[PDB]
This record gives structure tokens, C-alpha cells and sequence, in this order.
């Protein structure tokens, strides 16, 4: 079999044709950022699954099965909570000049680009209430994405719509993981994590996502397999600290938006009743890695994505089987995902907030 | 009182909640039904269903929009959608108590709105078409009304578990509670037949024990750490039991798989505020089993409030009060899943075999 090993860089882009694009603002009262996820020249297949209702999505009926447009280019995440759906609209401007969307008129430079696009909860911390992504830092994103080769490595940690993300208090950010099929199919996803829940079990120290890691795929970044019990309650002291620290700061606590977002990709081919399947059975991932979640204040989204380039198929329900496989890998990546987002954190100390990184707190 | 299981660990730990099972087992048989009958009045209903069965009922009448926002009983069954015929004789048991949406100026006159959810055993007792009908559907919920309020839920192969299997081990009925800080209880029963598994197959570890509450497992008699040894024949021993599973039944394992619950709460919440109860529960299911919601997987989750509590006695103090119980009703069906996994023991028919963990593991 060759399934179950990571793709090249363990991420989204091993998904061939798929480009990822960050662009943020940091220092100066700022720390926000966008991240689009653009699908290669034709569109991909593409369905969601929201649930908490934002603040702060765009166009998420136009990716019901019913309706009429088939594919789209670009998935918009990005910070600012409702402000920064103000991102998309330099998305959708970028793709409209390069003749990507629906098409409207005999004229091939007349097309309504479908750009859905969900935001997360990161108001002031930075330090500047008003500091939020805008259509300018949004096509910024789209275009450092095109300017890539396809299967680049994706960055990970406090860039792009993780900028400014905080899970259970802890610095959160972008993360991402992959995993090929025995079919060769991959299936990969890439979350901004940014949850009211924790991503630590509060009783040990050790992340949840963790026993849903492929083999030695966490070894980089250097953390112990057993944490001692003195280190776990220096860490579990250390975030009271800088939580009661961020609420003097912020004249309040903890806000209550959250908003954690995802996209998931294969390149296996799936109708669009299948990828919304996939989105929805990939929030499984987010549970396995974070708890609680999908709380009042968590509007978390997961956008499914297919380029459409291989066969699901390359008493006996094959089909079934093979979208399974699929199913089950959409979870387990976007658990993996959460992880490596925790991981690659670096904390921030700004007059907005204060949010150690958990290898701050674990790995030192 | 406050982060500790209600009194018996279980749906009835709710006030006014009663649980009936009925089942038969030898013969041919291995199949059963559970009713959950809310107290007098009914209860404020919602369902969260991934996977549509099939074998699903009156799951439309529960959307927030609808009419009739409280109902009396809800069905879980085996038998596949064939088993959905058992919630007839549990719809004609409600009529003869007078309890179900009134039409007519005459109280007898009541249309009782009656989920119901199946789960698919098949064969699994040696006889193909031995599955529940209307007459076990009513003897469950006559079990159910004979019970007093705060009755311990049996569990294991009773009811809808009698052929419960999960990841080729015994499934079965499992139960839990937790009382809130504000003396609300919010609890959960499910009877898992999933195809994904609920042990971790690197460890043999129960992926929902670290959800669990202090000392809650350990009436059980397994062991803290489990040997590698131990892990390595388990894993042998589920593999021949599949194997002549499937020698036996002359195909492998079954398409059609999935786990059903009810999470109920003594907390007043709207039909919109269970549905998102329904919803979270699932995650507990997540946390408990790996994988689920598969295509096949027919999932299902009905919430239940008896509304006795209030939630309540920049600032949401509502949403806070609500956070509390959504995240209490994942934790409760993670923990009973694990005490139906626990509670199980094997069986041995000509329709299948099935160790249980404790058989395996303790």
C-alpha cells in the first residue's frame, strides 16, 4: 500500500493544482491577515459546511448542490470577523481581471467570479480596534497565491487569517496536513485555528489532536512524548497569567466570537452532494482536536474542495467504500492540521493581547 | 452537583425521563427495541440526523419551523428500516393514554408525533427476517411507563443493543450523566453499532475513556495501562471472530452501520436551542468513536428538554448558560459510548460473532 504516509510537504498543495496565498499586517496596532485558497485554472468542486453561522460568511448558498454554478476558483479566510468579508470583494476583483468565474456574456472577459469566504473573530489584537483585512490585503492574498508553483510548500503558523489567532487562549494559527490513499488520492486540509475551546487536555498537557498523528510527523518541532506534571502545571499557571494579563488589556475578557475555519481538498473526483458530505464529516476533525467545540460563540466553517483529476474508483458497495476512505482521511487530516497549527505558533505579546505559544509552554 | 454524574449515571438521572426496553434473543433472534417516554406533558424535541438511515420516522416533524414543538416518546430499533414498523405499536400505546397533539375537542383525540431511528442487525441472531414489529416497539414503551422516575437504565445487549455491534466487537446500550453547576442535568443514551472503531488500534485504549469522569469506568475491572501483549492478542482475536463472521453470514461486514442517541436536559431550551444540542452531541460521538459519519454510517441524534430548569436564575449570560449544556451533551454521549462498549458481552450465533472489550481487554 502506499496510503497513509503524508504527501510531499504535508499540506494542502499536495493536492495538485491547488495554490495557497497569505498576506498580513503586523506591528503598528496591527495583527490580521488573509488567507485564499485558489483552485488551478478551471475551478474545482466545492461545498460547505457551517455551523455556528459566523459572524461573517459569504456566499455559502451558492455551493448547495442545487444550484447552478458548477465550480469555483477561490476560498477567502480571513480575520476582521464581519469587517474583513470586505477581503473578498479584492478576491473576486483579481479574479474577474483574470477572466476566472461564471461566465455571463459571449464575451470570455465577462464572468461573475463565486467567491465564498469566512471569517474569524480577531478585533484589537494588535492593539488597534480598527484594524481589519481589507478588499486591498485580500487580493494581496489571491495574488501571492498565484505567484506560486503548484505543490510549494504552505507556510504555516502566525500568517495569513492566523495572524492574529488564539485557541483557548493559547496562540493559534494556520495549520496543515496531508495524506495519500492506497487509490494515490490525496486528501489534505488547512485550518485557521482560532477556537473558544482547547486544543490541550487540561489534565495532562497533551494536545488532543495528537494520537491522530501519522508516525514521527509532529518530531520537528520538539516537543517530549511525556509531560511531567511540574512542567504542566508551570504551563497551566503561566496561561491564567496571561489570560488575566490579555483581559486587563482588552478592558474585558475573552471575546465572545471565536470562529474557526477550514478548507479540505482531494483530487479524487466527487459531485458536489459528496464534497458537502466531506465538509460536514470533516468537522469531526475539529472535535477530535479541540474541546469543546462547535460552542455559541465557535461560528466554524469547513469549506470541501475537488480538483476532479482522478476516479473515486481507479452486496459489494465500492463506490461507498472508496468515498469512505475519503471521509474518514477529510477528518484525521483536519485534526493533523489543528495540530501542526498549535505547533507552529510563535506567541504574541501586544497591547491587545498576550497569547504564549504552546511550545513556549511545553517544549522549552 | 456540579461536575459529577446524576444519581445512577444515566438518561434518567433527568427527571421525568423513563427508558423501556424489549427484546428477544435465541431461536433466531438477537434484535430488540429502546422507547425514551418523556414525563406527562412531553418534552421539547430536536434531531440532528447525518447519514439519513436509513430506517428514519417523523424526523421533518422536529425541524424548529413546525407545528407540534414537543413531543411524548422516541424509538430507537433494530431491525434496519424494517424496524421502523415498531414505532406503530408505540404511536397506538400513546393514543390509548390520551398523549399526543390534540385535534379534537375530545381529549382521546390526539395525533402522537413519533420519531424513530433504526439501526441495522440483521441475520445477526441466524434469522434474516427476525426484526422488530409493531407488538415489541409497544412492549418497550410499556416497560418504559411501568418504571418510577429515576430509574437506573439497564444496559449492554438489552433493547435496540441486543444486536448492536461496533468495529466488529459487541455493541450495545450505554448511558451517562453530568449535573451542571447550576443543577441542571444534561445525560445521554446510545445504542452504538458503528462501523468505525471505538478503540484505538495502536494502544487497544477505549478512544472516549479520557472523556470520562473520575472513577466512573472502573466498576468494569479493566486495567490502567493494557500490555501490548494483551493489545496484540485482542487484535488477533477480533480478527478470526470477523473472519468467521463472515464465513457465517456468506459476505463480509455490513454496508449499513451507525450509532443512535438521545441527550436529554432538565434545562428549558427552545426547539432551535435542542437542535443545536443535537448537533454537538455529535461531536461527543466523534471524540468516542473513529471513524463515523461515514456514507453508510446512518448516524442519528434526538435532544430532549423537559423544560423545568430556566438557563438562567457585552455580557451573554445566556449564551454562556447554553455553551455549558452544549458542551455537557457531547461529553455525555462520548462517556455512553464507553459504558455501552463496557457494558456489552459477547455473543456467539450463526449469524455472527462478537467478543466484547472486557472479553479482549480485562
Amino acid at each position: 500500500g502506499i496510503g497513509g504516509v503524508p504527501g510531499p510537504h504535508n499540506g494542502l498543495t499536495d493536492v495538485p493544482g491547488v495554490r495557497v496565498g497569505h498576506a498580513g499586517r503586523t506591528g503598528d496596532g496591527w495583527l490580521t491577515g488573509v488567507t485564499v485558497v485558489l483552485a488551478p485554472p478551471g475551478g474545482a468542486v466545492a461545498a460547505v459546511d457551517v455551523r455556528g453561522g459566523g459572524p461573517g460568511t459569504r456566499e455559502t448558498d451558492a455551493l448547495d448542490p442545487r444550484n447552478l454554478v458548477q465550480t469555483i476558483d477561490a476560498v477567502v479566510l480571513t480575520g476582521g470577523s464581519a469587517f474583513g468579508l470586505d477581503a473578498a470583494g479584492g478576491v473576486a476583483a483579481w479574479l474577474e481581471e483574470q477572466g476566472r468565474g461564471f461566465p455571463v456574456g459571449a464575451d470570455p472577459s465577462q464572468v461573475v467570479p463565486v467567491v465564498p469566504a469566512a471569517a474569524l473573530f480577531d478585533l484589537g489584537r494588535g492593539g488597534t480596534w480598527r484594524a481589519r483585512p481589507d478588499a486591498a490585503l485580500g487580493r494581496a492574498a489571491v495574488e501571492a497565491a498565484a505567484a506560486r508553483p503548484e505543490g510549494d510548500p504552505v507556510e504555516q503558523g502566525g500568517v495569513g487569517a492566523g495572524t492574529g489567532a488564539v485557541v483557548g487562549g493559547l496562540k493559534g494559527g494556520i495549520g496543515t496536513a496531508s495524506v495519500v490513499l492506497d487509490s494515490g488520492a490525496t486528501v489534505a486540509a488547512l485550518a485557521a485555528v482560532n477556537a473558544a475551546g482547547s486544543a490541550v487536555d487540561p489534565a495532562t498537557g497533551v494536545l488532543y489532536g495528537a494520537r491522530t498523528g501519522l508516525p514521527g510527523e509532529f518530531a520537528g518541532y520538539g516537543v517530549p512524548d511525556a509531560i511531567g506534571a511540574d512542567t504542566h502545571a508551570r504551563a497551566r499557571a503561566r496561561l491564567a497569567e496571561a489570560a488575566e494579563e490579555t483581559a486587563r488589556r482588552r478592558a474585558g475578557g475573552a471575546a465572545t466570537l471565536n470562529c474557526t475555519l477550514a478548507v479540505v481538498a482531494t483530487d479524487a473526483t466527487l459531485t458536489r452532494a459528496q464534497a458537502q458530505k466531506l465538509a460536514g464529516t470533516a468537522h469531526d476533525g475539529l472535535a477530535r482536536a479541540v474541546r469543546p467545540v462547535h460552542l455559541l460563540s465557535d461560528g466554524d466553517t469547513v469549506f470541501a474542495l475537488s480538483t476532479g483529476r482522478r476516479p473515486l474508483l481507479p452486496g459489494v458497495h465500492l463506490e461507498a467504500g472508496a468515498l469512505n476512505e475519503v471521509l474518514a482521511a477529510g477528518a484525521d487530516v483536519l485534526t493533523r492540521a489543528v495540530v501542526h497549527a498549535v505547533l507552529a505558533a510563535t506567541g504574541v505579546d501586544t497591547p491587545g493581547g498576550v497569547h504564549p505559544s504552546y511550545r513556549e509552554l511545553y517544549a522549552r
